[PDB]
């Protein structure tokens, strides 16, 4: 086609992000009328999410996924998305992100200093915490072998609860897990089940600990050169499949308790009064490390009604 484009994403052919990117890639050939073609490169193929937006900053790749808190390996600050337990639930991601003066920063930050354009957002999930053995409470976590993805937030999940953070690239995870050299890991129920995960973990605790958004981005290489009536049908697509995105993320929350229920795992609900309080000391050193950037970001968040 005129444009042969890729879209490269961590997630794999079973995956909520997948279908959701099958949709964008069909809407963009047809209103633009086969101009467009857009080909998908899942399972991390390209290189994982890091890798991919420095793809997009170069012009290399012309779309991928990212999380807003993914941008704390630039401006230190965005990981107040992170932090565990402060963003409330998906309406609070959404006016951290296009309703603070943080937010609307952050998002101007990402076209001219990164080289990506801002299409959409969408729900990925809440994270969650499966295991190898039950975590009825905080205690539990003391000597868990966690496996964490390569992201700092993550990284102090699981130190302040007391586990043992294992770093590790996402396809490597399910054999980890299986031969129990590590001993649990923390993604929403959606990658628990795209993934697998619970043919290999007994146990999943709902430790509510990390809201995960999902960001459609562009390389502004690719957007550029694309005219403008062809960049609003792309445009367009991204927000029809991150509505849809956030859908099919929405439906699974309810209904995937009851289907790791029937495939034999066993559900806790700990009590998350201390899972909260084990994080205020992360928090100051967050404003320590952030300085006043930071204390003005969290503030921003913290102003925000959960509530529509
Ligand atoms: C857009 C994207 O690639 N998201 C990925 C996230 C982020 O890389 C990480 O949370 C840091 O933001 O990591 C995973 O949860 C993980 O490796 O377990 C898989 C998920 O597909």
């Amino acid at each position: 086609a005129d444009y042969d484009l890729k879209f490269g994403m961590n997630a794999g052919t079973s995956s909520n992000e997948y279908k959701a990117a099958e949709m964008f890639a069909k809407e963009v050939k047809e209103k633009s009328q086969g101009k467009i073609e857009i080909s998908l490169y899942p399972s991390s193929q390209l290189g994982d999410d890091r890798a991919m937006l420095k793809q997009l900053k170069d012009g290399s790749l012309d779309f991928t996924f990212a999380e807003s808190a993914r941008f704390q390996l630039f401006y230190p600050e965005a990981a107040v998305f992170a932090l565990p337990y402060v963003i409330s639930n998906y309406n609070v991601a959404q006016k951290a992100l296009f309703d603070t003066e943080f937010g609307k920063d952050l998002i101007k930050k990402m076209d001219k200093d990164l080289g990506v354009t801002l299409l959409s957002q969408a729900y990925n999930g809440t994270r969650q915490t499966t295991s190898n053995r039950a975590i009825n409470s905080i205690a539990d976590m003391k000597g868990l072998k966690l496996k964490v993805p390569n992201a700092a937030t993550n990284l102090a999940y699981a130190k302040y609860v007391g586990a043992s953070p294992t770093p590790m690239a996402f396809s490597e995870v399910y054999l980890a897990l299986q031969t129990n050299a590590v001993d649990g890991q923390e993604n929403p129920l959606a990658a628990v089940q795209a993934q697998k995960f619970y043919e290999v973990q007994k146990f999943l605790a709902m430790t509510n600990h990390i809201l995960n958004d999902q960001l459609y981005l562009v390389s502004n290489e690719t957007y550029k050169e694309l005219p403008e009536d062809l960049q609003k049908v792309v445009k367009d697509a991204a927000e029809n499949a991150a509505k849809y995105h956030t859908k099919l993320f929405v439906d699974g929350e309810k209904d995937l308790v009851t289907f790791f229920e029937k495939q034999g795992v066993k559900i806790t609900h700990p009590d998350l009064v201390p899972f909260k309080e084990s994080m205020k000391p992360y928090y100051a050193e967050f404003v320590k490390q952030t300085g006043q950037k930071g204390e003005s970001a969290l503030k921003q968040i913290e102003a925000i009604n959960p509530h529509h």
